[PDB]
């Protein structure tokens, strides 16, 4: 079974140009997502799909693995799936270009689970919030069965509070594992109802009734949308460096 | 496939004690979702499971066949497992005691869905309602896939109106088709988290990964829970004559 790390990385954001080539401890952001990835155990290869000629040379210039595609791709997954006809793979498991404090350890118990079922077409990742964090339409929670299989992922606080203090909240950490035959028939995959109302993506697999079994980690370190939780990132990098010395 | 359909009809009501004996336009409550559940096509036996004796007398005085069942469920549900065990049939369907204003030709549209899949285990219905319906939390909703299978029941508003004209909502109807085997089981299934938290015993189903799957029909009648609701009804079911 061969595994392959993707990590789109699209220059073009609004509230941060260049995302992916700020500096973070020396490095651009890109480069950390990229160093992470290859401790990652039982993955072969880390490529980085970017439609951005200087994320391209950026990525190169570290000795990287970069792959052009198309600037008309509406969403990353269909990124991924320009990429999958070009790179082989069993497994492809898709990192966000703008989460420089994965832990691989989180990458290899996703990798771990899709590798213990051969049946299991999409893994994903959560973590336990407040009920306060999951009032926020900003973050996706996510309800699932007791074999870690999401029941549905929503932009409202799901399960609904009526006996508030029976309720969990798990966040939804957009880090995905899928098998080759998911990323093959994708195109074809009409978008769903709740898709569109909800703006949540990953809505479409389910809507065909395709699986997704969601594996719970500990609380994952900031992303970078903010240049507020960019300087937490940046003195947290930091304050890891120093830490391991 | 023999099909029943079973009607829970406990006396005790927080906010209307002997709820299924109350009179609307002349006959009890219980009697009028007796006589449609009568109207049925495809149903062998309609049957009231009760826990109270004057329940019981009032049925068979109309003629209908009512069924003792113990005091202390908790729910209709659970009422309908010990009839399980007595009353033998491959679908069970669950009527609610207090909805006298339930169509025939929905049930009929829950058992054939039901016959035309053997590996359906439950069904259920829902019917559209505007977004400003939905906010209720006392209004539960219910988001399908294209097999129209249940991908959640909640009190939030799911799906969540981001973009708010291509939302659009779907209030779950409390009737429900069991499969026999779904019914031998269920006293072994935990409850769940979602269970708890949202106070929803279906989500005690999915939790176990067993399918439910809904189907849309036009808009239902209300049913009798508050003084004010009954009132409603009567009105209803005056002019409906
Ligand atoms: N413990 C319980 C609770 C409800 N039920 C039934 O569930 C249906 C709807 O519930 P409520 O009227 O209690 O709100 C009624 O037909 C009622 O008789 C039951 O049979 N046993």
């Amino acid at each position: 079974s061969k595994a392959v790390i993707v990590i789109p990385a699209r220059y073009g954001s609004s509230r941060l140009p260049g995302k992916p080539l700020l500096d973070i401890v020396g490095k651009p952001m890109i480069q950390h997502v990229y160093e992470r990835a290859l401790q990652v155990a039982g993955v072969a290869e880390v490529w980085v799909a970017t439609d951005d000629p200087r994320v391209e040379q950026a990525v190169q210039a570290f000795g990287g693995k970069a792959i052009m595609t198309r600037n008309d791709h509406e969403s990353g997954t269909d990124r991924l799936v320009e990429v999958m006809h070009k790179v082989e793979a069993d497994i492809y498991i898709n990192l966000q270009g703008d989460e420089p404090m994965i832990r691989p350890r989180d990458v290899e118990t996703l990798l771990q689970g899709m590798r213990d079922d051969p049946a299991l077409p999409v893994a994903t990742l959560c973590h336990a919030i407040s009920a306060a964090e999951a009032a926020e339409p900003s973050t996706v929670k996510v309800v699932v069965n007791t074999r870690q299989d999401a029941l549905y992922f929503s932009r409202s606080p799901i399960p609904y509070p009526r006996n508030a203090e029976k309720a969990r909240y798990l966040k939804h950490v957009g880090i995905y594992a899928y098998r080759r035959d998911v990323l093959q028939n994708y195109s074809q995959l009409p978008e769903s109802m709740p898709e569109q109302a909800e703006s949540l993506e990953q809505l479409r697999l389910m809507n065909a009734g395709i699986n997704i079994r969601t594996f719970e980690v500990a609380a994952t370190g900031p992303g970078v949308d903010t240049p507020a939780c960019l300087e937490k990132v940046r003195a947290l990098m930091a304050q890891e460096l120093a830490e391991n010395a």
